[PDB]
């Protein structure tokens, strides 16, 4: 059993509060793209691949500011995260290298790596939250030669962004002293964007101005309602980047060109409201959690980033997170117990509970007054 | 260098008849389908996703006729048939177990699994060609403890099928008596339906029936033109049901719910016109290859079935299917060579060029008429 089996049988529900997938409708503009879906079909039909590659990777790229990664221009295309983290793994496995992995994360990257033969040892993810600490513990813990972290978190929103620069440059400078590949999953950076303080910074003339060995994993499938008709992006360091290119193409030749098309006009609508459509529903949806939680055995936990998931702490001498989500099944609320988010020894996650905020607000509303029922006993 | 990696650039020229995927314009009815996009995303998304995972099996099933899948129950989807394999490949690098896959057989189906390890080990196609002889000529020749065949065939078209039940009952019957995982796939298998004679049996009647381990793999990318926006399914025998499904599910979630109600519209359509708008521009333009090449250094191989793809023998003393593609791409016609379909020996796939039949069937015949130009000046 996994998180993504709990997912499945809570899809079948009405209040499904389990996969961070995302489910809000469309927005105003956004129901203008729907409307232009047979035109975007017959577009891509007749133009080539390739011009709707450079399209949504341009977009994509000046949305998220990375001008560096379209200098190199060297990101491949597959369907989704996880088949990019599969061609990381078929990488890792080729060159004998183990994984030490930030521990939280969602289960299923420790699981298709571990379902690989990939030998994975856990980080705590408190190793990153002192700027001046990080490369001595990363310098006492890490004993692979291999380092893969989450970059905002999934679940706790966490990002080395805090730190602004100096927290990444140091994770970066520990691997590049200490020949390490880098492995970063940005599905969740998204969620930084237009932030005051918090906004990525151009990651690829980090990595690539330092020379670390690196393979950095983009999506689309967290950000926008596209129903999981989406795109994930891996970008490899130039010394890898043949061999990376050469098992990417043992599983895909392309993308459809008519899902490039669509996801590029979700990407450019974004860029006019400045994630406006994105930012507004998770807002509404974890403020109502925050509320109506606050002094409930569901102790919110406030993360660096705004991300689509809340994560909460039970707070309670006897009841765990697996009775929390008992308790919350039985009358029709379906939360992910943080058990499996620990994955090298999920009992460290029972005192946690994580909830989907990409949804639709009345449904997410009427979810949390029958929620707060059920926790007032 | 794989044969992917030329049909990334086959995709970028005028006369691509490299990549097998479906590149042909939409039938009358399927534009209707096109023209309802906005609809059918609307329908997805309030929708349940296990609603739209049943009516695309549903429909798949029926269309195969493969009642005994349905039955079961237990098939999972994917975003396209790699992706499947790639979840075999992990079933069979967790049991440790080395695979006598088909030779010639398209590259990918080799390397994705040779990526993952697994150690592979050529069978020829032609043990099939004789229905009395399979058994012991599996029995002589797989030495490994799954076997992995393609089926019909990619590049050649051959099936099992031309001896009706009897070929795959040999097969299954091999692998039963002798412990071996078979491991199918059967992406090209639509394009037996409704054919007379050649009609796929329910092949998981027999599967089940047998009690063989087995995975079968299928497809909808290689028959209806949906631009790769496309679903495969794998189905595993019982005894290793829970493990390929705890494989399966740390891979994906869920395939677009909007993908595969639009799938299902394509499903349907060619269940009412019984495949026609696909069998017909593929056997204008088979017909159209095989009457320009006639004669010429290409030697037409006629296949079992007629798949979305063309295969040549090279008859020339001395140019090679490798001299063949850089002369015929030198004026804008990009073919494959047979090299990489002989995955375990290369050189001996440059007696062999193959040709994608899935085109619109102008551009098609105006890449014949090139190519004949081309070959007859040499
Ligand atoms: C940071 C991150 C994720 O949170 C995430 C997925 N998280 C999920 C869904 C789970 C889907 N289950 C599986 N892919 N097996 C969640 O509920 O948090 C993935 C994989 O994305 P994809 O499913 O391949 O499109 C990659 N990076
Ligand atoms: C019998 C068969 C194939 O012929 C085939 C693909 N053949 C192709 C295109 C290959 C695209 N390249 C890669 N998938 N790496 C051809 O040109 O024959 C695949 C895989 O399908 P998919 O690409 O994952 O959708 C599975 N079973």
């Amino acid at each position: 059993l996994d998180l993504t089996q709990h997912e499945i049988q809570a899809l079948t529900m009405k209040y499904n509060l389990a996969d961070a997938h995302t489910h809000q409708r469309q927005s105003a503009s956004q129901q203008s793209i729907v409307s232009r879906l047979p035109q975007l079909w017959y577009e891509a039909e007749e133009g080539l691949q390739a011009t709707y590659e450079k399209r949504f990777t341009e977009a994509f790229f000046q949305l998220h500011r990375q001008p560096t990664a379209l200098v190199k221009n060297k990101t491949m295309l597959s369907y989704a995260a996880s088949i990019s983290t599969m061609v990381a793994g078929m990488f890792l496995k080729k060159e004998r290298l183990a994984v030490t992995l930030i521990e939280p994360c969602f289960d299923n990257l420790y699981d298709v790596l571990a379902n690989m033969d990939v030998p994975l040892y856990p980080i705590d993810e408190s190793v990153f939250y002192d700027v001046d600490r990080i490369y001595p513990e990363l310098e006492r813990r890490v004993r692979t030669d291999a380092l893969f972290l989450v970059d905002p978190n999934n679940p706790t929103g966490f990002s080395l962004l805090r730190h602004g620069r100096k927290g990444f440059e140091e994770v970066v400078r520990f691997c590049k002293d200490h020949d390490k590949l880098l492995l970063i999953d940005f599905c969740f950076a998204s969620f930084t964007l237009f932030e005051p303080e918090l906004a990525r910074f151009d990651m690829y003339e980090l990595l690539e101005n330092s020379g670390v060995r690196y393979l950095a994993i983009e999506d689309t499938g967290k950000t926008w309602p596209v129903q999981d008709a989406k795109c994930a992006l891996i970008t490899a360091s130039d010394d890898i980047w043949e061999t990376v290119y050469n098992l990417h193409t043992s599983v895909l030749l392309n993308v459809s060109p008519f899902v490039l098309n669509m996801l590029t006009q979700y990407v450019r609508d974004s860029a006019a409201d400045r994630l406006a459509s994105v930012r507004e529903v998770l807002t509404r949806n974890r403020e109502c959690a925050r509320k109506t939680l606050d002094g409930s055995i569901l102790e919110y936990q406030e993360p660096v980033v705004k991300v689509s998931v809340a994560w909460f702490r039970v707070d309670h001498p006897e009841l765990t997170a697996t009775d929390v989500h008992r308790l919350l099944s039985a009358d029709g609320v379906y939360v992910l117990p943080g058990r499996y988010f620990y994955w090298s020894e999920p009992s460290k996650g029972d005192a946690y509970v994580r909830m989907a905020l990409a949804r639709e607000p009345e449904m997410f509303a009427d979810a949390m007054a029958l929620t707060r029922q059920v926790l007032d006993r």
